[PDB]
DNA sequence: CATCTG
DNA sequence: CAGATG
């Protein structure tokens, strides 16, 4: 957790660069079991051969644990902190829309930057294209003090068109944080689920009205249950205009809508500990669902949830506040 | 995993 | 349809 810290970053900046400029999936995926690994490791990794003693652990890795120890850095990874051309691959990318495969494209025709990409708004889609024009709002965070106008808004909307919708903002607002990076709204109606055949208005009339009342302000992808896109609170009295804002949205079947809400809630970390235990308690534990787990190995058939309490109860555990849901 | 592009 | 993105 400290003890193996430079030596799981640097291990960690040497993957992510595999996969992002070379296109070294292999290594890349090499250097991150690595990382985990002497993640979990115990004592003061002292050498490389120390460490090669690892499981992931090879030769290469171990020179360069060696170097690293051996000197306050990597050759290598200065090589990399330099170069214009892997420096601009992690620039790009921040534009949202833009992924590695592209972030090389432009590259490779000399679009490195921000201008670059205004100058040639041509060669940008959609979602990329609005990805530029938001890209400073998109790096801005998200004070719940807007958050809480936000969901005020999405709420009444949401109410007005149906008595019927039930609608969630999960994520880390959900969670008590103070700011979060994007309004994540799940959602569900009575008619809609498992068996029953779709209902796609059940999303489109909803994101209708939102844009209605110019609270959407774009699209970046529109589909039968996921609604990925653009919002913003309304200018007041002009002087002080909202900083645009990332939003999704997502139609869930009635009858998984807590699992999902549950999931969807996090931490991974508060997952994963809800996992496990629902594991020991006799259970299976997914996005949508709840599964009594057989003995012959597995097993399935999910269990019945009304609400997140059901859960919990399940796995006859003890009734977790959101804000608590942290670890 | 769902959506989009081309 | 593969392949990219979030
Ligand atoms: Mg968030
Ligand atoms: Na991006
Ligand atoms: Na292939």
């Amino acid at each position: 957790e400290t003890l193996n810290g430079g030596i799981t970053d640097m291990l960690t900046e040497l993957a992510n660069f595999e996969k992002n400029v070379s296109q070294a999936i292999h290594k890349y995926n090499a250097y991150r079991k690595a990382a985990s690994v002497i993640a979990k490791y115990p004592h003061k990794i002292k050498s490389g051969a120390e460490a090669k003693k690892l499981p992931g652990v090879g030769t290469k890795i171990a020179e360069k644990i060696d170097e690293f120890l051996a000197t306050g850095k990597l050759r290598k990874l200065e090589k990399i902190r330099q170069d214009d051309t892997s420096s601009s691959i992690n620039f790009l990318t921040r534009v949202s829309g833009i992924g590695p495969s592209a972030a090389r494209k432009f590259v490779d025709e000399g679009i490195k930057t921000l201008e670059d990409l205004r100058k040639n708004e041509d060669k940008l889609n959609h979602h990329q294209r609005i990805g530029l024009k938001y890209f400073g709002d998109f790096e801005k965070r998200i004070p719940r003090e807007e958050m809480l106008q936000m969901q005020d808004i999405v709420l009444n909307e949401v109410k007005k068109v149906d008595s019927e919708y039930i609608a969630t903002v999960c994520g880390s607002f959900r969670r008590g944080a103070e700011s979060s990076g994007d309004m994540d709204v799940l959602l569900t109606h009575p008619s809609f689920t498992s068996e029953s055949t779709k209902q796609p208005k059940l999303l489109h009339q909803v994101v209708e009205q939102l844009q209605k009342v110019h609270f959407i302000t774009d699209t970046l992808s529109k589909g039968e249950t996921k609604f990925m896109g653009v919002c913003q609170l309304p200018s007041k009295n002009d002087e002080k205009e909202y900083p645009h804002r990332r939003i999704d949205i997502r139609l869930i079947p009635k009858d998984q809508y807590y699992c999902g809400v549950l999931y969807f809630t996090g931490s991974d970390i508060f997952n994963k500990n809800m996992r496990a235990h629902a594991l020991e308690k006799g259970f299976t534990i997914n996005e949508y669902t709840i599964r009594p787990l057989g003995v012959t190995g597995v097993a399935g058939e999910p269990l019945p949830v009304d609400s997140e309490k059901d859960i919990f109860d399940y796995i006859q555990w003890k009734y977790r506040e959101p804000k608590d849901r942290s670890e």
